[PDB]
């Protein structure tokens, strides 16, 4: 419950009344909860297959009163779990995929040059004073190159 208020500080009014459309579509009985068995119609729908302990668990993880079900406010803390999870991914993937791209001969780590490059071809005119700035912030041992830790350091914010 002060999880259930701290999920709910995460949305917006519109948010969570999006939500609350999703969860009555879920809670096929309209007895304001959902079910281990309502919860498993949900999910073979979406492809999925758990098992009945599966199901449980999923519940579990969020039943705060202990009544084996899911209700309104719960649902709200799995789904903001969940959108802090997602987040979380997409961050990752754009870190490791914009490091692929400035590592353009592959050899792990980036330097001044290869900086460089990505601006000009992304459009960008940069400055070399600016390029100066990102290594001397980026490079933490001062060897003139950015390895996929500092890089990630960097990116920090
Ligand atoms: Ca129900
Ligand atoms: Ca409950
Ligand atoms: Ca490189
Ligand atoms: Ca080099
Ligand atoms: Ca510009
Ligand atoms: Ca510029
Ligand atoms: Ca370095």
């Amino acid at each position: 419950t002060d999880q259930q208020a701290e999920a709910r500080s995460y949305l917006s009014e519109e948010m969570i009344a999006e939500f609350k459309a999703a969860f009555d579509m879920f809670d096929a009985d309209g007895g304001g909860d959902i079910s281990v068995k309502e919860l498993g119609t949900v999910m073979r729908m979406l492809g999925q297959t758990p098992t009945k302990e599966e199901l449980d668990a999923i519940i579990e993880e969020v039943d705060e009163d202990g009544s084996g079900t899911i209700d309104f406010e719960e649902f709200l803390v799995m789904m903001v779990r969940q959108m802090k999870e997602d987040a979380k991914g997409k961050s990752e993937e754009e870190l490791a995929e914009l490091f692929r791209i400035f590592d353009r001969n592959a050899d792990g780590y980036i330097d001044a040059e290869e900086l460089a490059e990505i601006f000009r071809a992304s459009g960008e005119h940069v400055t070399d004073e600016e390029i100066e700035s990102l290594m001397k912030d980026g490079d933490k041992n001062n060897d003139g190159r950015i390895d996929f830790d500092e890089f990630l350091k960097m990116m920090e914010g």
